[PDB]
């Protein structure tokens, strides 16, 4: 996946996160970035380039395809993948900041959570799910579920009529798509329990 | 995004920023930076190689391209990026160069605006709202608004009369375009936050 | 291979392999992910543009070679290797981490697995083989055996009767195909060993 | 830009540089080697597969061609860049030479030019504009002018008569063109002001 | 070569090299690796796209390709190196391991054979030759000699009859071919004195 | 020029460089690979993609360009550069161990050849010389001359009588061949003075 200095990255993640945290930075890294990175990636290379309709109208090819895939799935979990992974680095910076600050006016312990960070664990959870959410709920609606048809039926302007047109690799690209969001919905269920964690705590 | 030294460069420039100047940091690297690499510049990959013009005029295709398209929105942005983080890096040496000055003269505390760091500070505040708005500006008025279309209408020689021709993945585009200039505008409400704790302090 | 830190990842799990693990490193780097990433990529990359059907019909390349190819070999084989590289990677943490708490709360010997690390050493080698094991028969049953035809004969819509379509360079990436295999079973059989190393220990 | 050992390099040459040469240093690199690898390059990477040529002569494509692009402007600009950096890289190891050697016969102030280093860096800056203005020489006289033209008229064999062809992306190119001279007339005027301030010190 | 980590596997193997082994060590890394990098590797990179077969029939080209490069020279010499590197790799660990335990339960000579590292490196030197003469038989028998061919005539089905087709640069290939044989016959003969050596002194 | 890690080797061999060496050694990474692998690399890339043929014949651009083109300038250029890299390699080993071996037994002066350095300083410096020569024997007498024509006239077999041919970017070409030509030959001038430096101290 290129980069390079992962070592450093991920090795300062790692150590501040309490419990499950470490669980979910594992699945984070392992199970939705390696996988998008060294198979996903490739799967769409040709997802124009293949894109083949039965016509003779110059310029339906391109309407077709863009009323059809008006964003792509890879860049749609780009996006996704950076916004969920914010939250997680502020707080790891919000550990280390605080951790810092008390030897600095003064034994590696688990990480807890007592005072102010509870105000910004709490939320980054919060925004975690929240994010998860919003892309899953685009995903489905925008392209009417998880599994890719063989054949898009397309009528914009300038294609005659309704136009037969066939998309490259769609059992490959609902392997995929599966995998990511089923990946995707263990990663809430992780929060979720972090949640409960924490809450009862307080409750308590 | 390659390179690999950001550790250095990333860390050199955020100890080096006061309160704002954090947050700032974080929204240029994350959301402008990793967007531009990871997502956006695969989608401008086949912008002419994927221009369908309907005729059947050789050169028509080469200079309906350049008439509607004189600068890539990647290109541009990459030169938005590169204008706006100079002052930023600039700045950052002169706090490090202030600071080692006085420890061979010679407590690691917030960054602090006192003496002549406020006359750099403040310009390089100034430069990077300049630089955003401008770039903002060319954006819109070269472009026709942030939305890109299916359809454009070229009539430049050789082209006979007026020639349809469609561009490719103008939704994607539009998309990210939105998003660029939505991060653009947040950065601009930042600087002028940090200039008004600046000025409240001088006037006060 | 790219990415660059191999040397921390690679010697990091090297010092926490007991006897034969660390012969089934060696094989799954220098056999598998060297062979996959060096050769066996490159092999793949004119799947689709070479894939040559004997029709006129349009689509009926885009749904044959979505039929015959599924999954491709490539991308099969890399969600193989995260799949069983991720139990070693986690008990190769935990030997770090039951290791440092002895320290601290304190003879480089060989690695023993006397308390906790029983069931997480076990699990790991019963989970490494499953995923083997499971990896295998789908590319058995997918692909009809370790062979790839020259020719595959198509009906699916809108293919007319039977249409003929022709596969690129079949031959090496049987060859490929049987040398991935034939490692995946050496694997399958240095973890039963391992097994069994144990299992008569506990017996006794 | 990968490579990746910039820090050693631009470190270096930093720490060598009395007063205008830091500032000409980040103009160098900066507007100069940055523009160019991430926004000028892929620019020009179809210069010759969008050239279009109104005729069906075989062969005439290829010459005209090489006619009007007899070396690329990219091409031209690496070449330029090396030729500008080597003087001041050789510069460097000089006075990093001078001040090795005091340290091993015996305060780390700004670098003065005082002895042998005097005809060392005065020849650095006289072959640094000498080289700037011999590629602007080159750059007008070769192409006519810093504005690329969409239609060449080319005549040379085996084109019958006149042939009309065109330039891929010819605004953009133009629109870079201006700019890397643009800041190559910055870099002769602070080299000039370097001159100034050693030789009146001369003088005095 | 990318990668970037060579000077610490490459330092790591030269420190634990008898005598002939370094020699061995330069040979196969700057005239075996280095080549198949640099310059062999871009030569075989349109194999099939610039193979040309005289015929009109769909899928002609699939099969005769296949049935004269079964698999690639350059895939062939990947496997090659990897297969030759394994032995000095893993007794390169034995000299490292043997020296750390020694150390630890008590001088920088060069690396002798007395103990057990005489019953693997003697084999390690066996088996290097055995796959380096293994390879060489494959390239002749596979290819009919050394030599590439303009022309090939292929009979296989679908082609009617025999039909003519061109390989792509094979007098480049035939050159590159050429120097991968005699580098492999020169490290063979390395090998050979170095059981000269070892065996002469067993035998006294 | 990727890799990385250029600052140890170029760092280790620059230490070891006697007088002119040192000149030798900026010379050939700046002006000989830089310009390789930055500017020399991009030319070639279409060379038989972009070759074009005024003919019908299947399989005549294949042999013609083969004919013309036996090995390319840049696959040429990389094994020289390989050729003449080796010996310089090796002595900065050779001096490196010999001055290691004293401090072992026991001043950072200039580095002198004395003992047994001088017969591998000498062949080295000689063996440089005629590599350099026999690869611009090589370029001339294979290419005749160092101009690329636009026309090459081709009546290879199955190229019915003389067939007309047209090589792309052959200006561009030409002015990199006169460019590394010419700094081949001042690497050989740079070699014999160094001969000149030492044959008259033996003399004396
Ligand atoms: C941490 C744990 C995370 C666990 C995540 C689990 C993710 C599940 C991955 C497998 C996804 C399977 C379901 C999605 C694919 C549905 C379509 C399907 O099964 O295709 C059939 C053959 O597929 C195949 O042959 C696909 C087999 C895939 C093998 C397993 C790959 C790993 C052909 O059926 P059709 O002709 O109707 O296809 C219609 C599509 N165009
Ligand atoms: C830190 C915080 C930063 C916040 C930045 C916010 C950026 C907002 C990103 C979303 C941008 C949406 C508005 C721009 C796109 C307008 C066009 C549009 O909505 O397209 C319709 C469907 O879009 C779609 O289906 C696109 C949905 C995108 C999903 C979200 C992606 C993330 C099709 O409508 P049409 O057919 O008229 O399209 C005409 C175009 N050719
Ligand atoms: C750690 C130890 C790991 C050991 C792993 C061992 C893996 C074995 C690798 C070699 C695999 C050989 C068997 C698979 C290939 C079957 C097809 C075959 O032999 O093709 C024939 C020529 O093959 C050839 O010419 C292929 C020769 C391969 C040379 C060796 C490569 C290394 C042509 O026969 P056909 O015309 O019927 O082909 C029908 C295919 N379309
Ligand atoms: C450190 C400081 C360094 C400062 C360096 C300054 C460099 C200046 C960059 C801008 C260059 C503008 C002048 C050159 C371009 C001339 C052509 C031009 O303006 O094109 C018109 C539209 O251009 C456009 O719309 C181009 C707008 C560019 C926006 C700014 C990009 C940054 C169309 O005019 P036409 O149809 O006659 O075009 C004829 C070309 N084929
Ligand atoms: C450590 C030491 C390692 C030493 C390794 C030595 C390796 C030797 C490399 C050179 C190989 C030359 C012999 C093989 C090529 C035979 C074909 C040949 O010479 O081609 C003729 C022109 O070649 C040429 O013009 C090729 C000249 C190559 C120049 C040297 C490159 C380095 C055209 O003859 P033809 O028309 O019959 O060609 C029939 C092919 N299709
Ligand atoms: C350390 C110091 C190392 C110094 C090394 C010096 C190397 C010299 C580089 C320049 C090479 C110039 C001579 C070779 C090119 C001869 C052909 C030539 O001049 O072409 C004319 C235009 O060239 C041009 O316009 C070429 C201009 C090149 C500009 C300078 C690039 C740097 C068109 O003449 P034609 O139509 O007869 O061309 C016939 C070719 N097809």
């Amino acid at each position: 996946m290129d980069w390079g200095t992962l070592q450093t990255i991920l090795g300062g993640v790692n150590k501040h996160s309490t419990s499950i945290g470490k669980i979910w930075l594992t699945v984070l890294f392992i199970f939705r970035i390696m996988i998008l990175v060294v198979a996903a990636k490739e799967v769409w290379g040709d997802e124009q380039a293949d894109f083949v309709c039965n016509t003779l109208q110059p310029g339906c090819k391109n309407v077709c395809y863009d009323h059809y895939f008006p964003i792509s799935h890879i860049r749609l979990w780009a996006l996704q993948l950076i916004f969920v992974s914010t939250p997680a680095l502020l707080v790891a910076m919000h550990v280390a900041y605080r951790r810092h600050e008390k030897k600095r006016k003064f034994k590696t312990q688990k990480v807890r959570i007592e005072g102010s960070l509870w105000w910004t664990y709490t939320s980054s959870i919060f925004f975690r799910v929240i994010f998860e959410a919003a892309f899953m709920y685009v995903f489905y609606v925008m392209y009417d579920g998880f599994s890719m048809q063989r054949l898009v039926k397309c009528n914009a302007w300038p294609c005659p009529n309704t136009v037969d047109c066939f998309v490259s690799r769609p059992t490959e690209k609902t392997v995929f798509t599966v995998f990511m969001i089923a990946v995707s919905g263990i990663c809430i269920l992780l929060n979720v329990t972090e949640l409960c964690y924490l809450l009862i705590r307080y409750c308590s």
